């Protein structure tokens, strides 16, 4: 069975992502202002979502509920909770340690389960298996009253040995915690939704529900919008111990949570036929995705505990959740899908990617030309970079409606693409060689006529080089396999060239500017896990669908690295 | 054929209204400050409504509308703002009646077409007529685009001759009034969403149609909270030249342009079936009746025209339009249904009105109890009020369940709902004698006890006198019919004894307060509105549906006073 819509992921990607978006832009724009932006937020979090919340929950069917689900995405929201506190507790200071402890717990396991988890699980699974979404607002809620007070009760236990006391009584920590936690419209609006569950027997009033939909219906975008202007000036510059525990805490979040899930679910929830125990362990999977909840960052802000890694990890946990879903879902999708349609699955993604990518790409180049940065240097490398860029993604748009058309057109859009996709990888080099000869080579001269051709002619000549010594693998779909075994060694070698060079460069650097910078660590970062995937693929002489997860996993990074330069470029607040 | 149905709309009311209460609620408890709301504002009109005209207008048809209705409902809102704007010039005084014929025709035909006339529209006419919700997207943004920069020239014409120029450049003018509506997000997305209708053939990308879901369904709740927020602190005490300026502008508004928007449509829209075109003209009254825009509002608060008849105007109309509407509706649905379910229909009416009034009623009864300013003068008759349309309400809930059950059932639910009918009657006469024994006769003492005895025991004595003096009218489902035309002479005969004491002592009143003063006034309005229809009910000896009309008419005021009590008493900030 197709177990997920998995073509309904992207287009809900781009909602949820895109209403963050706007309201990044807005709240950057100062169309609305933080003091506004409060607002938004009062009417999300105390009208929208408790209506959300009391419709949803009046209206569940209990008896219908997989349990033993439940309880494996609370277990493991538990152990994920569990492992980072004592670790928390073992490694930080005893002088912020409880508060560290209270949070980063919390930060590692509350899911934005209602703005971002809801929409994206409705777009996989309404249609599939429209029983998925009754856990949204059964885990959510739960796990906040579990785990919540828990971590309220760590930050009272610093205050109160902060004041210096021995201990204060027990029972006033455990008690302002646990009402804390009750104090949440997400809690209370659950048990008075239950309650009315079983006074109503699930019928909502027909006076009620249009009053319920009107709030309810409201909250998935303003939410999504109140987030967006949220991150606004909330990566604060961080020093390397905040930045590793932020990078540690989201890996706690988005990578080692949903794998904790998805076993949790194989191990507890053994009661169940194999195609709904499959689809309902990769459900597991992405429940772990979701990124922090904005109620962390919320509380972290007021109670003035640990703002810097917790606004910062929020934002960043939210943007990088969302190619960590996509990739997540379609890994998961794949081995459901025959190897013919999975090609073209793959291909229509590449093509979807490049589409948005290639709109943000034009936007940001646009940015960079007007701006008239473009003549300095880095500028006009970075510009050259967004138009290698620009062509890999007009390329996989053209190579979809060419890919297996006739044989003219093939040579030249993949000549096309492939010099182009080299060339990105060429310009992360040749970028981060121009900051090191910049920041250190000030006297020397950058020979910008030697770059630029070194930047375009090298992959025009791998390209021809390629076209020379290779054979036409025409009976492939896939543009990263049309010149087979030595299009992957060409594609791996131009990588290793790249990260040699950009490696060496941003070390010799170390012994505007922090924008080119994190553009290339970011890139160089991609290129890692291209050439690590690339190598795997051609490491691997035994048969199987790896080979197109591994096509899968370059073609992101291919097609979707002009998000990075949309994110680094499109969105800085200096053009 | 159903034509409406009808029955969703008192949900479709109790939504809309109930989200501009919540938003109403939380501004006055400062849940939301005036400062804070202007985020959701700003999300609302620069979001989330751009997102839901673009979406609409990109979707539309334009083949399919009907553009004779459409150039009807525009003759009537333009014919409305030529008849406003000319009395506006001939009766103001020259020092600001360009400022009033600018805003004042703005405001008598700018409908709130989007958050209120949308989800109104659709509750009414998505099953039977859904290409009637094509036309808000059409009327309200055309309608911006003819009478807005009319408006905007007439406010450019006063700064232009209050800065004593003989005359300025007339193509400044009528451009700066022109780009000042082109800004409007409303006109100049219909303008990019009908390129992108012709531009895409009406296909919404499948990337971006989901991005359009999630902004433009967000609009609906966010936008009536937000219109409830902006209700906050707007009625402002005015003069009696502005009051009754006010009830004109109003009157303008939800009476003279639906009537004027059904004439139309009727003399210009000849061209279809006699159902087409009486479900045509209905839905052209119910066009009409929608409240005035937030934007007419968001305009003089910000230039600083006419600010006090403006946004009280708009917040009164508001409010003012939701029994309108409801009343309008159901008269315009009352010609399509037999007499039998005709009945029922009507019954269940005052059972949907009766049931909310009574929960509006123990809000109100509870919070007056809890504030114990019952126990004062005139706060202990406002309360015996209260309970007297409390048993009123519970009366109706028990009819409705009782209605054809059993005689001993009905003789005594008949009892208890028309004695404590009356005595709501009575109750507005007794306290308007208490407000004129209270401002004038402070020396002498008010007989609390023969007040509360003639407040009971007379509507008691004269349901006793009907029970003993008329025929049980048994073949009758409906309250204001089950003791015949002696019930409606008993019924008519009361109101105007308390329309008698209320007049007369309001009257030497004028030869806390404020508040008991405004209740007693809108319920001798309604009172008045009863006895005109209970005469006219009682005076009419050829048969027809009118009966059940006026029957209507009275038990909406009957069942629905429990609002006016909510209105003042339950929403009084000072409990
Ligand atoms: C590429 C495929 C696999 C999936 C689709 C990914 C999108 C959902 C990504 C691509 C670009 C991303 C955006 C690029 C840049 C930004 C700015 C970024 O700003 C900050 O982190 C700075 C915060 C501050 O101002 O302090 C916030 C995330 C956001 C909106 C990103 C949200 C997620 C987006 C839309
Ligand atoms: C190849 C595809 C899968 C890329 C999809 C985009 C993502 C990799 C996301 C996740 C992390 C995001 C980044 C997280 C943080 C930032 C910092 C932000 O810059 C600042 O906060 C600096 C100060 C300021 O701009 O005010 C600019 C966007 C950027 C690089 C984000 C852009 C979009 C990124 C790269
Ligand atoms: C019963 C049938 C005929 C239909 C009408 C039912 C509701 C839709 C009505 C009944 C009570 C009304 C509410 C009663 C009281 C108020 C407070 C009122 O406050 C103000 O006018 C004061 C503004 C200020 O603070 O200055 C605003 C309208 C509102 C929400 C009203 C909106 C319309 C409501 C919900
Ligand atoms: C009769 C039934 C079927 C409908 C019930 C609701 C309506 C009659 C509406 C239309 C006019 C509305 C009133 C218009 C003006 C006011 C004054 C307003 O006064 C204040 O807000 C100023 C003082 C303050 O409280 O700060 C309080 C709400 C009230 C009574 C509104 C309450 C709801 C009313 C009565």
């Amino acid at each position: 069975p197709p177990s997920m819509s998995i073509t309904r992921l992207f287009p809900a990607l781009l909602e949820c992502f895109g209403i963050v978006l706007c309201g990044y832009i807005a709240g950057r724009a100062n169309v609305i202002t933080s003091t506004q932006a409060k607002g938004l937020g009062n009417f999300v979090s105390r009208f929208a979502l408790p209506a959300l919340l009391f419709k949803n929950m009046v209206v569940l069917n209990f008896s219908n509920v997989d349990w033993s689900f439940l309880y494996s995405i609370l277990i493991a929201k538990a152990s994920v909770f569990f492992i980072v506190c004592v670790l928390t507790l073992l490694v930080a200071s005893p002088d912020s340690r409880f508060s560290k402890a209270g949070l980063f717990p919390i930060f590692a396991t509350q899911s934005n389960d209602f703005a971002l988890g809801y929409p994206i699980v409705e777009a996989l699974y309404q249609t599939t298996y429209p029983e998925y979404l009754q856990y949204i607002y059964l885990v959510a809620p739960i796990s906040l009253m579990m785990l919540n007070p828990i971590g309220f009760i760590f930050c009272e236990i610093q205050k109160w040995k902060d004041t210096q006391n021995a201990s204060q009584n027990k029972i006033k920590i455990v008690g302002l915690g646990l009402l804390r936690v009750l104090q949440n419209p997400i809690v209370f609006m659950v048990f008075i939704g239950i309650a009315f569950n079983f006074i109503l027997d699930r019928k909502v009033p027909v006076y009620v529900e249009n009053f319920l939909d009107g709030l309810g219906n409201s909250f998935s975008g303003s939410a999504l919008f109140y987030l967006g202007l949220t991150m606004v000036g909330k990566i604060k510059r961080l020093k390397k111990s905040a930045f590793v525990v932020l990078i540690l805490l989201i890996t706690a979040k988005l990578l080692v949570l949903p794998l904790l899930c998805r076993e949790m679910v194989e191990l507890l929830d053994k009661g169940d036929s194999v195609v709904n125990h499959t689809s309902l362990s990769n459900y597991a999977f992405l429940y772990g995705v979701f990124p922090v909840a904005p109620g962390v960052a919320i509380f972290a802000t007021q109670f003035n505990m640990e703002v810097e890694i917790i606004t910062s990890g929020m934002v960043i946990s939210t943007a990088v959740s969302a190619p960590i879903m996509y990739v997540s879902a379609w890994l998961l999708t794949f081995p459901t899908m025959d190897p013919k349609p999975l090609a073209y699955a793959i291909q229509n993604v590449s093509f979807d990617i490049s589409i948005v990518s290639l709109i943000s790409l034009i936007w940001s180049l646009a940015i960079l030309l007007l701006s008239k940065k473009y003549k300095q240097l880095p500028h006009m490398l970075t510009t050259n970079l967004l138009i290698a860029q620009s062509i890999v993604c007009a390329g996989m748009m053209i190579w979809n409606f060419v890919k297996e058309k006739n044989f003219v057109g093939q040579i030249l859009v993949f000549v096309l693409l492939y010099s182009s996709l080299y060339s990105t990888y060429l310009w992360t080099g040749l970028l981060a060689i121009s900051l090191f000869l910049l920041k250190k080579r000030e006297r020397v001269q950058i020979p910008v006529g030697i770059i630029i051709i070194s930047g375009w002619g090298i992959p025009a000549l791998l390209v021809g080089v390629l076209l020379i010594t290779g054979k036409h693998n025409g009976d492939s779909i896939d543009s990263a396999f049309f010149y087979g075994k030595e299009q992957m060694i060409t594609t791996a070698v131009t990588l290793f060239c790249s990260i040699l060079i950009a490696g060496i460069s941003l070390m010799c650097m170390n012994q505007q500017l922090t924008r080119h910078v994190l553009l290339c660590l970011l890139l160089i970062i991609g290129l890692f896990a291209n050439l690590s995937s690339c190598l795997r693929w051609l490491f691997n002489q035994e048969p199987g669908r790896l080979y197109v997860e591994l096509q899968f996993f370059c073609a992101v990074f291919n097609f979707g690295q002009g998000f990075i330069s949309f994110g680094i470029f499109g969105l800085d607040k200096h053009l």
